[PDB]
């Protein structure tokens, strides 16, 4: 269809193209139809575009998992509903064991497949979410940016903003870290970055007056959020700069969705976000792995009962728009 783009604040949630994933604390994440996803997720990321079978070759694609029991046509129409509600639906390129190892030249074909998928299913953009091994694999750092420049240009002809987002793990965002080529090559092209502030154990940063602030330290959660974001939006403390109106804070829905990084007390985030707002640099929103985890069960089959979006949806949607 057309591109449904986002000009305001966002709550981003990832969508599993599989059923009954097992959690880090023994819980379960079911497959769900798009239509069931909470409306306050105004960007939903279909996970994942990848290589399904090497017989098909090196270029990744998307195949709707049949175990979900949703026809390709129904799926397409659910996308159309989300668009009529003004919500976006992106394709997330990558994930674990995606086998994305592209060679120079591949960008033509990759641009072409992204466009095809976009016209077929009515996606509005694409999220780069490479696994660790894919970040610096073969020519990925050249090919993927180059393809997406061509996709962005294609949709400009007809006045559309094909969204481009990224979900780097945060330690790769140091100055001249492994993700810097993706950022630099696509500066001017990307809508916003939603880094993963989870699954990195005791990585973090040092702050004079406070000390060592780790991503897995609940006692210091308020400071972690504030200082890491402050560092990114200002380009200080040896972090590569991401403007504040283009930074989205990525988090786990609950303790089953990631091993570390879950926020026990939402007030830590609320406060940090107000320090950032009051210094004249409000963030663009939050992100979560994942909607399926927000709608899932712990290891005794109690429902997580949409706790993440309960904690953050109104907070974020009732903030003033970005400039
Ligand atoms: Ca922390
Ligand atoms: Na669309």
């Amino acid at each position: 269809g057309t591109i449904t783009s986002q000009d305001d604040n966002v709550v981003v949630g990832y969508w599993h193209n599989w059923c009954d994933g097992r959690g880090y604390q023994g819980g379960n994440a079911p497959c769900v139809e798009l239509k069931t996803v909470n409306p306050q997720y105004n960007v939903v990321n279909i996970s994942f575009m990848k290589v399904y079978d090497i017989a098909e070759g090196r270029i990744p694609t998307f195949k709707l998992d049949p175990t979900i029991a949703l026809s390709e046509a129904e799926f397409i129409a659910q996308i159309d509903t989300l668009n009529s509600q003004g919500r976006s639906v992106l394709i997330a390129l990558g994930g674990a064991d995606a086998h994305i190892e592209l060679t120079r030249g591949d960008e033509d074909a990759l641009a072409a497949e992204i466009i095809r998928l976009t016209d077929l299913y009515g996606f509005d953009g694409l999220d780069i979410d490479l696994e660790q091994a894919a970040i610096t694999a073969k020519d990925n750092q050249f090919v993927i940016p180059a393809a997406l420049k061509m996709v962005k240009e294609h949709y400009r002809k007809t006045g559309d903003n094909f969204m481009i987002t990224m979900a780097p793990e945060f330690p790769y965002l140091t100055a001249n870290g492994a993700y810097t080529p993706y950022l630099t090559e696509l500066d001017g092209y990307y809508d916003f970055i939603n880094p993963q502030f989870y699954n990195q154990g005791g990585d973090g940063l040092w702050i004079e007056g406070v000390g060592w602030i780790a991503q897995n330290n609940d006692a210091l959660k308020e400071e972690f959020i504030y200082y890491i974001a402050d560092s990114l939006i200002n380009g200080t403390r040896n972090y590569h700069k991401i403007p504040h109106d283009k930074l989205v804070f990525g988090l786990p829905s609950n303790i089953d969705a990631a091993a570390t990084g879950y926020i026990q007390d939402p007030q830590d985030l609320y406060k940090a976000f107000d320090r950032l707002k009051a210094q004249g640099q409000p963030l663009r929103g939050v992100m979560t792995w994942s909607v399926n985890w927000d709608m899932g069960t712990d290891a005794a089959n109690n429902s997580y009962n949409q706790q993440f979006i309960k904690d953050y949806g109104n907070f974020i949607h009732n903030q003033l728009p970005p400039v």
